[PDB]
């Protein structure tokens, strides 16, 4: 059985790294009868298009922002939220334990033939601009690209801002030419997909920390054995955890290169970006109110229980 692996990421980037030798992993303990070969660089498409291909069993795995499975499966837009986690520790926490269990299940259960393994870690995301945003009045009508979910348009619009949804390789030209003023995302993604060059000021923002699930073609999944199909588990929540330490380490290091390179991150006070949303949360959320309760009660300690 062999595994095609669709990624937007370049090699060598702490995702693709994880999820290569998650591949390895299931070539070694299945003594050859599950291949698996890496495809990065959005070779295969976009994230979009690579998750529909998945659906009809023309892509095995990929790892996607959980951003665009919002228009898939609504009920993964709780994580998408702004601020509705306090902080990076907090979103693992969750991701870790009883209610990451839970949302990965909403995709598996759902009727869009997916199977949903494991979170990998994106960091937070701030905004990138060409010219200095230092408050939330500065962002006004500037047009920052989103991912492709309503939800992300809605919340740039709350801030005052314009959003304009595109697709990941779509972000650098745009940027060049000024039909967007900038975008928003972490710091190894402003680094290695090369938006630095033309945006220099990074508004430490935080307004999103995204999850993003592993997911397997549920056509493919179906034709493993149960023996199979655990140790896919297994080695999956594995890379959950290895992709964790090189996030760590590559976002730190991809923070001290982007100064080197000239861009200035600029501290901002969270509290006018979280009151500005909460109008999203408001309308978002209203579904969620039992998992947002449950979600924020998540504090001081490491249970699974949730
Ligand atoms: O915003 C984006 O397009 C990209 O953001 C990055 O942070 C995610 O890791 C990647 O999956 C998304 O495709």
């Amino acid at each position: 059985l062999d595994i095609k692996f669709a990624e937007i990421h370049p090699a060598g980037y702490p995702t693709v790294v994880a999820e290569q030798n998650m591949g390895k992993k299931l070539e070694q303990a299945s003594n050859g009868d599950i291949t698996f070969k890496m495809f990065a660089g959005g070779v295969l498409g976009s994230e979009k298009e690579v998750i529909e291909q998945a659906q009809i069993g023309a892509v095995q795995m990929t790892r996607v922002s959980l951003g665009i499975v919002g228009p898939v499966v609504p009920d993964v837009n709780v994580f998408n939220m702004p601020f509705v986690f306090r902080d990076h520790d907090h979103m693992r926490k969750i991701i870790d334990g009883e209610i990451g269990q839970e949302i990965l299940d909403k995709i598996t259960n759902s009727d869009f033939n997916l199977v949903a393994l494991a979170w990998m870690d994106g960091g937070s995301r701030s905004i990138y601009t060409k010219k200095p945003v230092r408050s939330l009045e500065d962002l006004k009508g500037m047009k920052i690209r989103v991912q492709g979910n309503p939800l992300f348009i809605d919340m740039m619009n709350a801030m005052g801002g314009n959003g304009i949804a595109m697709d990941t390789g779509e972000i650098f030209s745009a940027l060049q030419t000024g039909v967007i003023d900038g975008a928003e995302n972490n710091p190894p993604t402003l680094l290695e997909h090369n938006h630095f060059q033309s945006a220099k000021y990074y508004t430490l923002t935080g307004h999103l920390i995204l999850p993003e699930p592993v997911v397997m073609s549920k056509t493919t999944w179906n034709k493993l054995t149960p023996e199979q199909q655990v140790l896919v588990k297994k080695v999956a929540r594995e890379a959950q955890m290895e992709e964790r330490a090189l996030w760590d380490a590559k976002s730190a290091a991809s923070e001290e290169k982007l100064k080197a390179a000239g861009v200035e991150f600029i501290t901002v006070d969270k509290k006018p970006f979280y009151d500005a949303t909460a109008s999203v949360r408001e309308k978002y959320g209203a579904q969620y109110a039992d998992l947002m309760k449950r979600i924020d009660a998540v504090q001081a300690e490491n249970l699974y229980f949730q």
